């Protein structure tokens, strides 16, 4: 139908807001420490302390499979990335550190992406 593309369009067009908005955050992460999934090879347990991994490889994928319906579903997986490594982490480590500096540094991005989707509709 007409009406399923025009949904397409948007969602098409939410990606690419999204997609600017991921390299964005990812520029603040910039000794790549979130950047790919933590190895469960070199990490053996990571599992039994993390329910729900998250890294900016994992988001960029979805994000081509146009997989973000909204700004919440993708605020949700970003949030994942720093509360998990706040929680493995201790807070001596600069593993929890640019975690805090990436959440920080994040806000701004992600409060004018807010605003744009609401304003773009
Ligand atoms: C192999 O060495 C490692 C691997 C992972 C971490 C923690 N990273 C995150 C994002 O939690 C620290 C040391």
């Amino acid at each position: 139908s007409m009406e399923q593309v025009a949904m397409e369009l948007r969602l098409t067009e939410l990606t690419r807001l999204l997609r600017s908005v991921l390299d964005q955050l990812q520029d603040k992460d910039p000794a790549r420490i979130f950047a790919q999934p933590v190895s469960l090879k070199e990490v053996p347990d990571y599992l039994d302390h993390i329910k729900h991994p998250m890294d900016f490889a994992t988001m960029r994928k979805r994000l081509e499979a146009q997989g973000y319906k909204n700004l919440h579903e993708f605020e949700e997986d970003f949030d994942l990335i720093i509360d998990n490594c706040m929680k493995y982490n201790a807070r001596d480590t600069v593993f929890y550190r640019a975690a805090v500096r990436l959440r920080d540094q994040g806000g701004v991005v992600l409060r004018q992406a807010r605003r744009e989707v609401d304003s773009i509709g």
